[PDB]
């Protein structure tokens, strides 16, 4: 596991785009 923390990295990029 741990594509989950690079994908709370594409929540803050699913906001602005990162």
């Amino acid at each position: 596991a741990l594509y989950k923390k690079f994908k709370k990295k594409l929540l803050k990029s699913l906001k602005r785009l990162g």
